[PDB]
């Protein structure tokens, strides 16, 4: 009478710093729910899109999944979701994905959709007299929802975009870009990575004497950034989920008590400053299932296709779902779910995150 959540995250490779916190979070969500024990199989995929469609297609076949999530980076979360949207299985996304038709019945997505993250960091650059943006970011979807974002908002916000280069995952060298940008000297780059690569532009740039203002995605929050970054991490403007600083947080935001919860228990057991973005998404799509399941228990049993339906319907049904990382509410076209409450602007001062207001 098991419910049997199969869970595909990146623990090794370039992007185990995303990966590794995720996995480890499921230490911290409920192995009951609605009556029922969860079943877990959690596997690596290297961030591979094969492996992580290897791992997501055994987790529906073999498995009989009722729910499955992951990955950690976009490329083998768009595996993930097309093993979703043709097996029909709930899929909770824990990396942005271009959310198509194709992908857009059966995934919702855990981390925050990146135009609401772009336009809290266009707005600063509004704000902080920039004019002139380069760009600087991965040669993939991710990289590529990121540029388009900074041109669509970005011009028409009035920015003026001046350079655009791209580089790729493994790369341990960003250097003819990084001469390219340096040349143009925009006021302003935003680099659209995530994990340890979000740290290479960062040194790459000051090193090389750029002294323009810096922006990083959500992909970049974690200490991993600032441990790697070192000094080049100061005054770095960084979009992040409220996960970051639920002390700071009031005590009427939803997100207030999940985020402290998770904090709690994550830096506890792994040490101070622990906490990171990515342990907030595998610990919310916990909360998402505990809204839902008792919901498609009123229909369904674990382990049919019907079961799967009645979560998928429970998912549009169920609204104002808290947790650390936002308050959720999906919609048919809106597999992202969430609003202002689901972001905050950091930069580094003296080696540690603070909140810009
Ligand atoms: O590198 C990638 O492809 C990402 O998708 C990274 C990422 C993961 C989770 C987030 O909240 C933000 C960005
Ligand atoms: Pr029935």
């Amino acid at each position: 009478n098991e419910i049997t959540v199969g869970i595909t995250v990146t623990t090794t490779g370039p992007a185990a710093a995303l990966g590794i916190p995720e996995r480890n979070a499921l230490e911290f969500v409920a192995k009951e729910i609605g009556g029922h024990p969860i079943k877990m199989i959690v596997l690596d995929d290297g961030g591979d899109p094969t492996a992580a469609t290897t791992n997501a297609r055994r987790f529906v076949t073999e498995s009989k999944a009722d729910v499955i999530m992951g990955s950690s980076v976009t490329p083998p979360t768009v595996a993930v979701s097309n093993v979703a949207n043709e097996a029909q299985v709930p899929h909770i996304a824990l990396a942005p994905l271009p959310v198509t038709p194709e992908r857009a019945k059966w995934s919702v997505v855990m981390p925050q959709p990146i135009p609401i993250m772009g336009k809290v960091l266009y707005e600063h650059m509004k704000k902080n007299n920039i004019k002139t943006v380069g760009y600087i970011g991965y040669s993939d979807s991710y990289g590529d929802l990121w540029f388009n974002d900074l041109k669509k908002q970005g011009e028409a916000m009035g920015l003026k975009i001046v350079a655009e280069e791209r580089f790729a995952r493994p790369d341990t060298s960003v250097a003819g870009q990084v001469l390219k940008l340096v040349a143009a000297n925009p006021d302003a780059i935003l680099v659209g990575a995530s994990g340890t690569a979000a740290a290479l532009p960062q040194t790459a740039l000051r090193e090389r004497g750029y002294n323009g203002l810096i922006y990083q995605t959500h992909g970049a929050a974690s200490m991993d950034f600032i441990r790697i970054a070192g000094k080049s991490a100061e005054g770095v403007l960084m979009a992040s989920g409220p996960v970051m600083d639920p002390e700071g947080q009031n005590d009427s935001a939803l997100t207030k008590k999940p985020g402290l919860e998770l904090n709690t228990a994550y830096e506890t057991k792994y040490g101070p400053n622990s906490r990171s973005q990515f342990a907030g998404h595998s610990f919310d799509a916990f909360k998402v299932l505990e809204r839902v399941i008792p919901v498609a228990l009123k229909t369904a049993k674990p382990g049919t296709q019907e079961f799967r339906e009645a979560i998928r319907k429970a998912l549009l049904t169920e609204k104002d779902i808290a947790a650390s990382q936002g308050v959720y509410s999906f919609t048919e076209t809106d597999r992202y779910g969430l609003d202002d409450r689901s972001r905050i602007l950091l930069t580094v001062k003296n080696g540690k995150y603070v909140i810009v207001k």
